[PDB]
């Protein structure tokens, strides 16, 4: 048969800085889209709306739920955009599902709105998401060019970065 | 894991402030990136691919030799890159090394470009794949000699 | 004599949505200076800060300092970027004033920070220097393609528009 | 005052596919411009301005006759755009129209353009001005009689 391209990646967005939009800022549609609609794909990536809440108004209950909705995708590579404040939290919640043993489930994000000049999203995209593509399944943070294990990783507020522990 | 940066050329670097070949794009990307990790840049050539000979090939080929970093990124034009990295994957001295190619279809500093995002696919290809020479492009990873650029699909495409 | 480029235009900034940045948003450096820099004049634009308040925070006092720096100004012909939530405020101030009867004054600024995405900024700027070269002696507001007189104008803040009292 | 934008091409509107003339360029500025007027966009041409013949100047002059409205901008490549603008001058036909050429110096849909200020200044010119033919670029007024391209400063210049 013709070579058919596969999709083997699924995003998810749950809100965060990255998708503010101030056409301050507030969440607006999901930056991630507008990135992946100029890649230039071979296949092509279904992205999926969880959340637009900022990251530190979400609950235990808003985790459960987006562990829920990433343990139900047909995919194994999943890409989960978020707020920086709480990506943590939600790393270190989906890493004790087993659920997702057979997942490499990536989350990142972005500390400047991408649709504000400089912004380091369009970057952190690509990189998650061939960081989704390519590590043994687990939940990692990729942010800053590198790979993050989330139970050894915190946020620091003063210079928006992610450092180990 | 320390990564070189090496710049080629290519479409990713064309400016009009047509478009020529101007300074690397990769260096304007790299810059808001806010990098945890060890990077360096380092140029190579201007040339449009199109023009690159056996000899530009084969000093590409030693440039990537100087390096020490295991992991390696050159930023090229698309015209010959399958040629380029063709090339590379049959170097002796460049086996411990991951080396990935990537560019641009559209100018980096024109709107709607995939430049930046293939700067971010590349960088992580080229610090996650195994040994060998890659091609990131269209958010895949192509095998060079399995792989063409089809002027008529506008992408890569295997062979 | 070889011909000298004349600098007819000073730009006073005073803040507002226009130059707000990444560090929600809050202003930041001015965005006219990159509108300008990248516009190959022939001249040259003298460009000087006044504040970086928000519109909203301006009191009696600010409007009269600002007032000052346009009347001691060289030039004839000046733009102030400012905030648009009082800038008729602003506006209406500066028209009362006997020192700035032989000055084109014009006030513009921006509904979307400069630096995001589809702003209107550049176009207004563009559009407001040409208003305070062109536009006989007086205070305008330059915003929507259009001139506004400052006494016959308001701020529909829920519209995001200025609009005439009719 | 109803203002009629007519597009006549030029590295303003230049797109990647070097660049070659796409869509006009004045349309996306004025989309975000949140204009409170009358104001309509009417394409001529997408022809790189050196190749335009007498005929091609000829044409546009009609085509602003055609126009009811008293203000109008012209965009156009600074090529021949006084070349243009010198043939419109001396047309009766338009003696009380206000007719201002504009363009831009870097493709509006390239990074550090000159293109979105340019029109935002030749609008309100277009506005504002007696009747005439003007040039405006560079952040003033041209004067189409006494003004050259001079490709050595990359400016218009007096003449």
């Amino acid at each position: 048969s013709m070579a058919v391209s596969p999709s083997p990646l699924r995003i998810f967005t749950a809100g965060g800085t990255i998708d503010k939009d101030a056409r301050g800022l507030v969440v607006g549609d999901p930056f991630v889209a507008e990135v992946l609609k100029t890649a230039r794909l071979a296949g092509a990536v279904s992205i999926v709306a969880l959340s637009r809440k900022d990251s530190l108004d979400f609950t235990e209950a808003d985790r459960e739920a987006i562990g829920r909705a990433v343990g139900q995708a047909v995919e194994d590579h999943i890409l989960l955009t978020h707020g920086t404040d709480t990506m943590v939290e939600t790393a270190r919640y989906l890493g004790g599902l087993p659920e997702l043993a057979g997942k490499t489930v990536v989350l990142s994000g972005a500390m400047v709105p991408g649709r504000v000049g400089g912004s380091d999203a369009a970057f952190n995209i690509g990189f998650a998401c061939a960081a989704a593509l390519m590590l043994a399944p687990g939940v990692y943070i990729a942010m800053h060019g590198k790979v993050f294990d989330p139970a050894k990783t915190r946020k620091n507020r003063g210079l928006g970065r992610f450092e180990p522990i």
